[PDB]
């Protein structure tokens, strides 16, 4: 793997010289190719399909993994989408002159080479490969096993836009084997690749020695307090449940303070069985909920540190907002939480006193999106507190460089 | 160790929710008590400095060793200045209102414990410890062999300067026993640390890379070349070239390899000989300027394959003679270690070029590589100068031990 590697560090040096016009139209152009090869690719996406269906996974994994030519035509739409957006490589970040008659400044500058890993996800591997080519950054996919055939074929469409364009062939590359000890040499190239992007984890974190931007699990808590508005909170509630339950960012622990639980639950109880949600409540939380319609169960001490991924939910209630705060540091995987409130007081002391990646004050924890934050795409979400943190958008895969211009100055 | 990083977050909780004016007064009364306490700090330090001397120590190492009165006064208006500066925690980065009405915003905040592990330096000790409780981290130290009274001595007084303060004694915490199984048990401690810098060689680099469980920002070993163009002033290039070299040999930002144009190689190679012989500096010249040189009054030798790719920690220079800017900047991008380069030209679409191929953490044009530190880049003071390319580059500063939170105002508001 030594040559891709190579070959992907001489695309990166061609390609940090480019210019955002040339960026512009060869995503264009990627976009334009992909929409005219649409049956190849679909072709081979059926074929998978059968495959998986044929290796007996769900429904919904199969839907996952299949891919429409409406599903094609939205890739190319949002292919266009960054085709059109501000290019942040070459910006001054700051500056200024310094006393020894020395000019200093900033300056962005790409990342090098990226390599991501992903597994049963067809999307992702165009929208990686855009939003890299868009920042002057070579990319290394690592496709799944499952989508193996789809992603060399994207990956071979993509390869001929670039040559078409002119642009050299190794700016994207995929391993197609779904060898682990491949894997293994992907985690162990650090001269080579400069940035990792896992999207599992424990296998980079004990394997990895290039830097790696961890996306993580997310436990997203929301903490009701004792003074706000019933129907409004129920509403938030329901839109951060209900509301496609797959994402990462979907609440799982739900706070309730112990002054307002009394008239809380039953009317979230009433609302959430309409939702139909499973409660795993707390003790407590139990005995008020047993009355409610919706269906209720106990909760292990497990469940309070795992995302449930689907329409389950924790109930449990806390003494006061410290209270709250100790199990939110405690349990907490610092993605987003948020505070439903009417006290200006405690929503200060909430955002003072969380280090969550994303802090809310009466909103939803939907919104920790890239699309939502106006940063156009995002490649994932990190939950780490190093280079960038939360949603990582164009800014997030470049790097900054020290410029100085003098005449022939000595420090003394 | 596992009480000594409970104690550092139990503290870092505190020190993040502390103010500006506390660490302000801390920092203060700590400058106050290191001018007042000089007298033990210079004996310490003129012991250990005679130590080392009597185990044959180098004169560069000795002179890194070395702490004069003048140097603990530069420490202690680098602790003011530092004091002085603007308190980066709560800054707020960018901001705006989405469409959905959201008030958004960026907001910096601390990065929690910091553990550090230095060379043998006196004066690292004190500007880490600053850096940490001006920020709001909470800093676990590791220093070298030598350093091991006057670091006792330094963080007893910052101890006690602490617990006059009233802040938590864990915020700050150093470990005297030089055993390098503490310092692997320190490397494997990941739920504590929240990011560790370790400072010095190769080897200690790659120990930490080896058995690492942290984020690591690493100093680095620096390799800066200087670049020399076919039209350029002698004398001023001269003058560089010697501020760049003399001064301060043991340093990390030193040029430590030449590379000169063949079409000015007939001029600059012998006034650079009679330039270097005034300063005693052997120069360690190629197979192609060999010739040149060998008139020179200069010492010149030749020169080994490897010695281009290490530090030579002394008087001593690479001289090699490039075709042209893309021979020296395939040389720089394949032995350099990116941490400076520099660039001696009349031309500006040489300078400009240079300038953009260059991926260095510092570029200079008509500038000395000796530019590289917290303190001449504006920063008030620096933690270490990072080599790498994720999070801080270059020189830290105030800003480069901090992260940022997103934070989200709304009135229920629900995505649609
Ligand atoms: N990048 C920067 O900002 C920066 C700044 C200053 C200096 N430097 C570098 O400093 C270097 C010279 O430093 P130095 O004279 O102190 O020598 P060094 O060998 O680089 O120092 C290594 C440091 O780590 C410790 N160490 C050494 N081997 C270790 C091991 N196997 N496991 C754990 N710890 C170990 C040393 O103390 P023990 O030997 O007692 O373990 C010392 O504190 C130069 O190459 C220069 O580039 C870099």
């Amino acid at each position: 793997l030594e040559q891709m590697g190579i070959a992907a560090k001489q695309a990166s040096y061609k390609l940090a010289q480019l210019s955002s016009r040339e960026k512009n139209r060869v995503l264009e152009k990627i976009a334009d190719e992909l929409e005219a090869q649409s049956e190849i690719i679909l072709n081979a996406n059926a074929q998978d399909v059968a495959d998986a269906r044929a290796n007996g996974l769900s429904e919904a994994m199969l839907d996952r993994l299949a891919l429409t030519p409406a599903r094609l035509k939205g890739i190319a739409d949002d292919v266009r989408q960054v085709c059109n957006l501000a290019d942040p490589v070459g910006q001054v970040i700051d500056g200024g002159v310094l006393d020894s008659g020395l000019r200093l400044e900033r300056r962005r500058v790409p990342l090098g080479v990226i390599g991501v890993i992903y597994e049963a996800r067809p999307n992702v591997t165009v929208d990686v490969a855009s939003l890299c080519l868009k920042t002057g950054n070579a990319v290394i996919l690592r496709g799944g096993k499952e989508t193996c055939r789809t992603n060399a074929a994207t990956v071979a469409v993509i390869q001929d836009a670039l040559k078409s364009c002119g642009l050299p062939a190794g700016a994207v590359q995929a391993i197609d084997n779904p060898d682990r000890a491949l894997v293994s040499e992907m985690l162990r190239m650090d001269k080579y690749i400069d940035m990792l992007i896992p999207r599992l984890h424990k296998l980079c974190r004990e394997q990895s020695t290039i830097p790696v931007i961890t996306g993580g699990i997310g436990v997203c808590h929301i903490y009701v307090d004792e003074s706000v508005e019933i129907a409004e909170a129920l509403k938030v509630i329901v839109n951060a449940k209900t509301q496609r339950p797959s994402t990462c960012n979907t609440v799982e622990t739900l706070l309730v303070n112990k002054n307002i639980a009394d008239s809380f639950l039953p009317a979230l109880s009433k609302q959430m069985a309409e939702s139909g949600v499973t409660l795993h409540a707390d003790a407590a939380a139990l005995a008020q909920l047993q009355a409610g319609p919706a269906k209720v169960v106990a909760v292990k001490a497990e469940e309070y540190d795992d995302e449930f991924l689907s329409l389950d939910l924790n109930v449990k209630i806390v003494s006061d907002l410290d209270d709250a705060i100790a199990h939110i540091r405690e349990h907490g995987t610092q993605h987003s939480d948020a505070i439903l409130t009417r006290d200006m007081r405690n929503a200060q002391r909430f955002v003072n006193e969380v280090d969550s990646s994303a802090v809310y004050v009466n909103a939803s924890t939907r919104f920790t999106d890239g699309g939502q934050f106006g940063l156009g795409a995002e490649v994932a979400v990190s939950t780490q507190k190093l280079h960038a943190r939360g949603p990582m958008g164009l800014e997030a895969l470049t790097t900054y460089k020290w410029i100085g211009i003098g005449d022939y100055t000595i420090r003394a």
